[PDB]
């Protein structure tokens, strides 16, 4: 029986849905109603956890471990969604690594890392979506408001890594569109996850010298509603766009910082 | 002093053997700048421009280094200062142009533009900030399919270039500690034999209209009815790194002559 902005009779993939954003994001279409695979690559326990979330509100999960960084991994990743619940609709680009370091110092390998999960490996999972997804599908990647909104010092590496998802999902907009496949782009700003503890030091000048809570909680008035950007901020947006009726929603990137911009 | 000019600087320019480098490279060699040309390939028409600036009246050199390699940027940019003894300007200039539906992109092709056209310009700028003098300038190149200009079959090389655009910006914080500054220049359909490669795919049965057909209908891009030439871009380019031009800092220029 059909509810605008529900997912019943759909299946989604999330990568790096294990954890953080990603957690969040699989478990939200779970209640919308779609059925996820949650795929992961180290977190073997906790995508377990996410799979046993979704299955007791009244849908079904299964768990696939996929590096994204290999895309033979992605292709397997993305036949055996296909193979084990039908058919695919839906696929959330979400795994990704953070970096920081001046420019003077940042390495080969540095630059490597980061690009071959946040960009190259994006890239094919859009491939691999385009590939495997039925018409009128929802292809959304992740970049991140120091893209183009946030200019933070020695943060050079990785802003690029995400303005590059920023002008593909413009133009996979185009090609994407002869199977009626929408893409978009999600750009969250400061959402408390591990990433976030990892590093909430390097976007504040002397962050060392306060403590994790208290970075934490300036990180929250950054944004004029006064408090932090959390997974499910990010997966309300994305469980809009997954749906019918984000539909005119297509080859864009929402900033998602609770108008911190 | 004579402003807009570079007299007693020096310049580099990757990938200046032929098309928009080139004409970077010779009017950098006409505002006063000695060069260093960077190609990886085309000898022949990198020692040509060498002459260029010679007859105009500067010095100038040639040398070969592969943009994709790190360890060959980081020779290039040695070669450069133990050669003139310093360096004051760095054009990143080298790319390579694609096209392809998503569903039919391969690693190699990825990698491919990638290497060169992301990477490659990242440590280009690296190496730049490394080598250079206090107030030096660094000018990467986007394009106008970065932001700007939206084509089909056309994803690769737009986010290739995207993240050239996120670089420069944050490049220019971190290059301030030694008063560097980094912008990119982003041009539209400019007239070298990357145009001529990819013309067709800009414009809805392009294999039907002839190469001419397709540069004149791209000069109807801009309201000014003309196209872009090298020139456009190496004006630009030369202002960017002249004196004059310092308070323009982290930013992505569009050269389109007004199409978008
Ligand atoms: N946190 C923020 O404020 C913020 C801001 C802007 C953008 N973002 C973006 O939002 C996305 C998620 O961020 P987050 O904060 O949730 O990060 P996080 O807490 O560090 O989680 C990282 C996720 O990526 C997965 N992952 C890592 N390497 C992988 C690989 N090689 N293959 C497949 N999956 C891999 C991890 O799974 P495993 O545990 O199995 O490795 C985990 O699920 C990222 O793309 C990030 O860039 C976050
Ligand atoms: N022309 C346009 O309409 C247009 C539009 C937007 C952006 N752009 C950008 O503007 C820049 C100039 O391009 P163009 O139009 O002059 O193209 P082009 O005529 O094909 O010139 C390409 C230049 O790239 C150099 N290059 C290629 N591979 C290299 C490598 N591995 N190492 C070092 N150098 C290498 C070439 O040197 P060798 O031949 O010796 O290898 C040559 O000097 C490119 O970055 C392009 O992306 C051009
Ligand atoms: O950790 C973060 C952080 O602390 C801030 C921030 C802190 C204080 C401010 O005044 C303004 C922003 O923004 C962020 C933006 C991101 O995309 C990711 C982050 O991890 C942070
Ligand atoms: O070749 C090109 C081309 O033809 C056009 C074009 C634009 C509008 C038109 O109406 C017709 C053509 O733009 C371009 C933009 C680039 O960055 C690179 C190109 O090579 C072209």
């Amino acid at each position: 029986t059909y509810i605008p902005g529900r997912l019943d009779g759909k299946v989604a993939l999330v990568t790096g849905s294990g954890r953080g954003i990603g957690a969040a994001v699989a478990v939200h279409l779970g209640r919308l109603g779609a059925k996820v695979v949650v795929n992961y690559a180290n977190s073997t326990k906790d995508a377990e956890k996410v799979v046993s979330e979704i299955k007791a509100l009244g849908s079904d999960a299964i768990a696939i471990k996929a590096d994204i960084r290999q895309v033979p991994e992605i292709v397997k990743l993305f036949d055996q969604a296909v193979a084990h619940f039908g058919h695919l609709d839906i696929a959330v680009s979400n795994s990704g690594v953070v970096s920081f370091g001046h420019l003077k110092d940042v390495t080969e390998e540095e630059f490597d890392r980061v690009f071959s999960l946040n960009t190259r490996g994006q890239f094919f999972v859009a491939r691999e979506a385009y590939r495997h997804l039925t018409e009128g599908g929802r292809i959304v990647l992740t970049s991140s408001n120091t893209s183009k909104d946030f200019s933070v010092p020695k943060h050079s590496l990785y802003s690029g890594s995400k303005g590059a998802v920023d002008s593909f999902v413009r133009i996979f907009s185009k090609d994407c569109g002869d199977k009626k496949i929408t893409v978009n782009a999600v750009a969250p700003g400061g959402t408390v996850t591990d990433m976030f503890h990892e590093v909430s030091h390097h976007y504040i000048p002397n962050g060392t010298s306060y403590t994790a809570e208290q970075r934490q909680q300036m990180a929250a008035h950054a944004s004029p509603l006064h408090r932090n950007g959390w997974p499910q901020d990010v997966a309300n947006v994305v469980g809009f766009l997954v749906s019918k009726e984000g539909e005119w929603v297509n080859g864009k990137v929402l900033t998602l910082d609770g108008g911190a911009a």
